[PDB]
C-alpha cells in the first residue's frame, strides 16, 4: 500500500539524452537512431527572440554550426530539416542505446514522467499533467529546454513533450515530439499568457477512489447526484466539466471498491463544500489531479 | 522556476535489478560486481515467517534453492551468505552493467530515491525521507521486496535502502545494505507498529525557502525568534528540535533570501499555531518535511 506521485524508471530515456550547441546557446536533444531532436530556437539569437523567421535562419546553417556531444564524443551531424517546432539534426552515428519508443501526442488531464535534464546530463525525474490550459507546472531552469516528457507502458517509450519555455506565471509550455506546440503557444518571447487553469475533475476522482483503495472511507456520504447537477456545483470551483467519457473511464476503479462514480461525485462535491476539517487524504491537505485512473490502477492493488 | 519532489535518474540502478526466486517465493535482487544481494526473509515459508531460525534455515540451503534472473538470463549461484538481515548470493558472472557505488546509512530526515521494482522489473521511482521514526511512506505492494533506495553523488551511486516490509499503519521499513534495519524492527511475522512520527523541522524550514524562491511569499513576516522559544513551540506540535547544525546547513538559503532562519522560525511558530486551514504554499495545504536543504539548493540553482 501507500500512494506516491510515481514517476517511470528514467533509464531508457537517459541513454538518449545530448547537449546542443548553436551559437552561444547551449540545451539539450533527444538522440533517437540517427536524429537529435531539440527545439528549434536553439539557433536564435538575442535579435531573433520576438519574431524569429526560422526558415530563413536555417537555410543559413550548416551542419557544422551544430556542435552536438553525447557525453564526451562528438557527433557529426550530416543533414538537418524542421518540423514544426522542433529541429532534427541527422548525425553519422546511430545510438546504439535507442530504446523500443513512439511519439504520442497527449490531451490535457494526462500525466507523463519529466526528465529534467542540463547540458545533456539528466539532473531528475519527476511527473507532471498537461493542464487543461495546456501548460504543465515543472520544475526547469535555464538550460533545460529539449528536456523531454514520455510515459513507459510495456518496455516501449512513448515520447509526448519537449520543453520549450516558461511562461510569466511560472507555468511550462512545450511541444510534442513532432514539434506543435500543446496550446496557443509559439516559439517566439511576444508576450504570451496561459489560459485560466482549472482541476481536471476525472483525475480527482480516480485519487479518490486510491483513497478507498487504501483504506480511507471518511469523505463518503449516502448522496449521490446528477451527472448535470455535479457539473454545475464542480464548475463554481473552476472545475472542468465531467463526461460520460470520464464517468466510464471510472467504471473500473467503481466496479473494484463498489462505490457508483455519480456517488463519488457527490462526495468530491462535498469536499469542495466542506474542506478536509484538518484531514487528509493520501497524505494531502488538497483534492490531488495530477493522478489518471490509468495511474491509480497501475500503483494500487 | 517551479519547484517538484524529484527522484535521482535511475538508469544506473535499473542496470543492477535481478529477479530472485527461494521456493515459491520471488523477489527483487540487486545484482553488483559479481553478488546479489536481497532480503534474507526470501528464505522463510510463511510457517518459518512466524518464528524463524535463519542460522538454521539458511544451512539446510544450497546453492541452486536461488534462482537468480537477469532480464531473460540465469546467474549461477555458487555461494551464498547472510549479512545481518540481507543474503549474499555469489553467483559466476559479474554484472557488467555494475556503477561507480558505494553502501552507505542514511540519518533520519535525509531522502533518498527508491526504484519500485517487481519481479526483478523497475516499476516507478519516487522521493523518500528516512522518517524520525525510521519508517519511510512508500508506495509498495507484494513482490516489492528488494527494491533500493540511493542517492547519486556525481557518478557515484550510493545505496542507502533495501525494502524488507509493510507495518500495519501502511509506512514501510527496511534494512542499509549491509542488512542493519533502520528502526527498531525485525524481519519476522510478528506485531510491530510505528513509533509516533514527528516533523522534520530543518526539511519544511528548507521547504519554505523554497517557497520564497519561487515567489510564494505570503506567509513571511518582520519579526524573529531563538532557538529556545522556537524549540517549545516545536516540542509542542511534536516537530524535531532545530540545532545551531541545522541554521548552519540553511546559511546558503538564508543568504539567498534575505529571511534568517529565526526568521523564517518566527513564520513556522504563526504557521503551527495559526495554521493554513485548507490555504496553500508550493500548492500544497501541509507543511511538507521531505525535501532537505540540499535537496532545495541542487534543485533551485
Ligand atoms: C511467504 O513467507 C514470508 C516470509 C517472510 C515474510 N516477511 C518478513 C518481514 O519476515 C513474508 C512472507
Ligand atoms: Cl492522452
Ligand atoms: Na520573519
Amino acid at each position: 500500500s501507500g500512494f506516491r506521485k510515481m514517476a517511470f524508471p528514467s533509464g531508457k530515456v537517459e541513454g538518449c539524452m545530448v547537449q546542443v550547441t548553436c551559437g552561444t546557446t547551449t540545451l539539450n536533444g533527444l538522440w533517437l537512431d540517427d536524429v537529435v531532436y531539440c527545439p528549434r530556437h536553439v539557433i536564435c539569437t538575442s535579435e531573433d527572440m520576438l519574431n524569429p523567421n526560422y526558415e530563413d535562419l536555417l537555410i543559413r546553417k550548416s551542419n557544422h554550426n551544430f556542435l552536438v556531444q553525447a557525453g564526451n564524443v562528438q557527433l557529426r551531424v550530416i543533414g538537418h530539416s524542421m518540423q514544426n517546432c522542433v529541429l532534427k539534426l541527422k548525425v553519422d552515428t546511430a545510438n546504439p542505446k535507442t530504446p523500443k519508443y513512439k511519439f504520442v501526442r497527449i490531451q490535457p488531464g494526462q500525466t507523463f514522467s519529466v526528465l529534467a535534464c542540463y547540458n545533456g546530463s539528466p539532473s531528475g525525474v519527476y511527473q507532471c499533467a498537461m493542464r487543461p490550459n495546456f501548460t504543465i507546472k515543472g520544475s526547469f531552469l535555464n538550460g533545460s529546454c529539449g528536456s523531454v516528457g514520455f510515459n513507459i507502458d510495456y518496455d516501449c517509450v512513448s515520447f509526448c513533450y519537449m520543453h520549450h519555455m516558461e511562461l510569466p506565471t511560472g507555468v511550462h509550455a512545450g511541444t510534442d515530439l513532432e514539434g506543435n506546440f500543446y496550446g496557443p503557444f509559439v516559439d517566439r518571447q511576444t508576450a504570451q499568457a496561459a489560459g485560466t487553469d482549472t482541476t481536471i475533475t476525472v483525475n480527482v476522482l480516480a485519487w479518490l477512489y486510491a483513497a478507498v483503495i487504501n483504506g480511507d472511507r471518511w469523505f463518503l456520504n449516502r448522496f449521490t447526484t446528477t451527472l448535470n447537477d455535479f457539473n454545475l456545483v464542480a464548475m463554481k470551483y473552476n472545475y472542468e466539466p465531467l463526461t460520460q467519457d470520464h464517468v466510464d473511464i471510472l467504471g473500473p476503479l467503481s466496479a473494484q471498491t463498489g462505490i457508483a462514480v455519480l456517488d463519488m461525485c457527490a462526495s468530491l462535491k462535498e469536499l469542495l463544500q466542506n474542506g478536509m476539517n484538518g484531514r487528509t487524504i493520501l497524505g494531502s491537505a488538497l483534492l490531488e489531479d495530477e493522478f489518471t485512473p490509468f495511474d491509480v490502477v497501475r500503483q494500487c492493488s
